[PDB]
């Protein structure tokens, strides 16, 4: 049977999906970990013992503990991104999309999920794999892990609850796909690692430590870098929000070993319930849980391994979206609101910069606005709204980003970047938030292919050619194909610093991506920090 | 007779000059106080002896003694601004244009001549007072003072050389003015005086200090303002440079009478040869002796005072031209010369910022370069060239012009602002130095309407428009006929803060004169520099 599969851990029984008016197979809901339940909460993730019998993979599996969205009940825009499925701390699963007939050896891409650390489904519809193998006829996994305190709770120097383990979960996948995928016509030599926000950085995070470099052939990013302010902390910062977050729940605070078990003892609710308490700063775009750079995943810090090259080097594609600060700003910054035009005034532009900047003194806080504050027309609610918007974008994910392909580029073996700027014409949300973190991903993942969601031809037409660009890549290291007479994406080079625009006009290339405030974020102001 | 007239200090004899095909009488060379000559050198002036007989007022008196450019021999371009008449320190006199018939009781006008404090001559061709008493039927004065060393001296405590001595030449001359200009047909009660560079900030300066006030009735600044950051010293950084002056000359050093006593037996050149060698650093746009901030000429610092309303309270009409920074690149950063085009390159750009900045730290420099640098074309060598000549125009004259105009404006009774632009056809100088430093006197003077000098015709409409505007602002305090059909000159105001340009073309009204660069200049560096 084409939908029966025996692997090392055991044998497992899929199920056949319709696609665009075709078929395919698919295997959802396998475990490549046991379940991180009891006194394996906080804890690294162990393999699964394997299974006589056939595993039942015809449905989704749980999806992890985490936070739940309810700013705007019945909203697909945000419940877009909520869990599908029930939830439960067991839920260690990974899901596979297959060709058929089954392939032999074909290039594999496996996807690994946002949402700030925090947060995130490999089970949503926005990541339905089916449209991408498809059409590009490659084996398409979806992976999970453990996010908010169950994944990145951090208590150095203690084995119980160590840090990192979500991305542990991650490997550990990763490791199961280089072992198995094999059985399901995936080549584990053609291994392309891709995703969003969280998920990119953990993508630039595999890249970077040791233990995982092994386990994946190339890599592409989507709004997320290694790097970003928000992916990561010292142990220090780590150990004071593990200490907080039990002095919210009452306890015992003497030891380690006393803190863990007190949260142990705790139901998933409680802890989520007082998870963003532990925040430092009044801020946006910072989250409570997150890798710790421990020197054993990462050796030494980010910045110095950057410099060094101590890093996988291959292949890399990955780029930004115009707008990806909107959704932050929405969120939590005063004046801002999804019904209205959000015209900011001056003062809640400078409401906008503190949280926005949360680590900065009170000169850093001028030298922002200063950048970003147009004095012809400094109360202009458009040019305040935007520029605010900009700030957050630029500061979270594009010029940390730059640094790393800069950086990166340096010592790699080829790199691509883009720039995505289509806002889709079927978008919920409102006209100002532009083309906002996470909708570059329905195009990644062909939803546009699908006619009764409402998209135009055109924007059919980009989708197709994101796909093919993204599978492309994953087979060959190069998003073109070399002979044909469409458009070149150029190579990123250190000289001349080449990117293109993704939307439904012909391709332009231009160089420098928001140079200009990015040598401000990235030079300037940390040594106007590290000076004051 | 028309060419003589009886004064309180005696009587003098005037001359009959031609002037565009007609005639007007001067009086020229008289004097207004005491030479300042041996034990007087460094000192206070003392008013001039009352004389018997008849002065004879018919020719040019002495230039006080100065440096003298030499970079260009035979080079108009410099030459005009050096000393036409022989050099002495018996140099304290004042000149006079008189229309003819004698008036009764006109707009009176004098003129203070630039020169960075160091330099400068009443008797210049291009500041001939024929022009603009014969066009506007003005009186015109053009008085002298005490420069360099001689004027600007400054050991605080000590009444042998208390400095601002060269600022009370003046005041002494404005007080014959106001006591003797009745008796040339000029009316004391409506007095303008105006200036060039440090023209500008001298007549700043006496809107300012308490003691000058009383003296005349409104003011004209051009390129100059009393808060520029060559202006003035503290007490302690005056009293340094002349110490070190006296340690260039072998002096005695133990007493400031053992010092003044060795000072004052040294020829005039002498002191001339070793001028330069006093300053603290490496730098453009910098002087060695200037106005001192001593407590009883400016009671207060110059920020509280324009804070507090501390001065005249009066009309004023100022402004700038477009390229004030590059006549000091070309004789002091390196990359830029007379006879090319002066590309300069990214290592001579960042030499430039050193010079340019002198008193600022590391952090400081970076803060300038982002500000002036094209990060998408930093290797482009027009755009460093004239970044670095913003840069200098800005920090030097503009900026400090802005805060000046907007302080006053706030308690002052009436505000006209323009920024002259015009690069004259006739102009000797290269093209990429632009509109340079001192060449809107030439407009100011009427010079375009004598023929042999070869301008436009549209040029010489320029001058004259730019004559009456000067001549009707400094009869009324406004700078526009009422009544006539010519485009009107708006007034400058704290809310809306308009200005016209000076040129050829139909005027223009803009708003907020490189807001963008002065907040930097005048609000983010310096709080950067007090941090650090
Ligand atoms: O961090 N990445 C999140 C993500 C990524 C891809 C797609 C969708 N998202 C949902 C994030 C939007 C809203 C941000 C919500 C942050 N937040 C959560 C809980 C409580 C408060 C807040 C913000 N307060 O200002
Ligand atoms: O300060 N204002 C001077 C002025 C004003 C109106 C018209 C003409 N000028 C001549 C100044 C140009 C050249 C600057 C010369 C400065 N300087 C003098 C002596 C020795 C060295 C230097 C400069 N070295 O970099
Ligand atoms: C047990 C088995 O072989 N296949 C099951 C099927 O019976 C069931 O309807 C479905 C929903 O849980 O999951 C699959
Ligand atoms: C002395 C007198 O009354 N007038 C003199 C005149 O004789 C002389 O030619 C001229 C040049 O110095 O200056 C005037
Ligand atoms: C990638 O590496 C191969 C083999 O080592 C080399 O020949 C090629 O030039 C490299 N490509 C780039 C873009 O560096
Ligand atoms: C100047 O002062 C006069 C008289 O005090 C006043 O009436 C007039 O409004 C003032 N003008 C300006 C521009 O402030």
């Amino acid at each position: 049977s084409e939908l029966l599969v025996n692997t090392k851990s055991g044998k497992v029984m899929g199920t056949r999906v319709p696609v665009l008016s075709s078929h395919i197979s698919a295997f959802l809901g396998i475990p490549f970990a046991e379940p991180p339940v009891g006194n394996m909460r906080f804890r690294r993730p162990e393999p699964k013992k394997p299974w006589s019998g056939v595993w039942n993979a015809s449905t989704y599996p749980n999806n992890c503990q985490q936070y739940v969205d309810e700013q705007f009940p019945g909203f697909s825009g945000s419940e877009m991104w909520n869990p599908n499925r029930e939830m439960s701390e067991d839920c260690l699963y990974l899901n596979i999309w297959v060709p058929s007939p089954r392939p032999k050896s074909t290039t594999v891409m496996v996807w690994i999920y946002g949402g700030g650390f925090y947060s995130g489904s490999s089970t949503l519809d926005v990541y339905n794999g089916k449209y991408l193998a498809y059409t590009e006829e490659v084996v398409l996994v979806s992976l999970s892990y453990r996010v908010g305190a169950f994944g990145f709770l951090a208590l150095h120097g203690s084995q119980e609850a160590p840090g990192n383990v979500g991305l542990l979960d991650q490997r550990m996948a990763l490791q199961w796909v280089h072992d198995n995928i094999q059985f399901f016509g995936g080549d584990p030599k053609t291994v392309t690692i891709f995703g969003e926000s969280a998920g990119g950085a953990s993508v630039g995070m595999h890249i970077l430590s040791p233990g995982s470099r092994d386990l994946f052939r190339r890599a592409i990013l989507q709004s997320g870098s290694p790097n970003c302010p928000w992916a990561s902390v010292s142990v220090a910062e780590g150990r004071r929000r593990a200490v907080e977050l039990g002095r919210n729940l009452n306890c015992n605070l003497n030891s380690d070993e006393e803190l863990i078990h007190c949260l142990r003892e705790k139901k998933p609710q409680e802890l989520i319930d007082v998870e963003w308490n532990v925040l430092p700063f009044d801020s946006i775009f910072r989250f409570s849980f997150v890798p710790v750079i421990d020197g054993e995943f990462f050796p030494t810090s980010l910045e110095s391994m950057l410099n060094s090259g101590n890093f996988k080097k291959t292949q890399i594609l990955l780029g930004v979206n115009k707008d990806e600060g909107s959704f932050f700003l929405l969120y939590g910054a005063p004046g801002f609101s999804k019904d209205s035009e959000s015209k900011i005034s001056r003062e809640d532009f400078m409401s906008g910069v503190k949280l926005s900047v949360p680590h900065a003194n009170d000169l850093g806080l001028d030298a922002v606005t200063l950048q970003y504050t147009d004095w012809m027309d400094d109360n202009n609610g458009i040019k305040n709204r935007d520029g605010l918007d900009d700030i957050v974008g630029d500061h979270n994910v594009i010029c940390p980003l730059m640094h790393f392909v800069n950086k990166y580029t340096k010592f790699g073996n080829g790199t691509y970047l883009y720039f995505f700027n289509h806002r889709a014409s079927n978008l919920v949300w409102p006209e100002w938030m532009g083309v906002i973190h996470g909708y570059e991903i329905e195009f990644v993942f062909g939803l546009p292919l699908v006619k009764e969601l409402n998209y135009t031809a055109e924007e059919e037409a980009l989708s197709r050619r994101i796909m093919h660009y993204w599978a492309t890549f994953a087979k060959t290291g190069n998003p073109n194909e070399p002979h044909s007479q469409e458009s070149k994406w150029p190579l990123f080079t250190t000289k001349e610093q080449k990117f293109i625009d993704l939307n439904t006009e012909p391709m332009k290339v231009h160089q420098r991506l928001r140079v200009q405030m990015c040598v401000f974020w990235n030079q300037f102001l940390p040594k106007l920090l590290n000076a004051t």
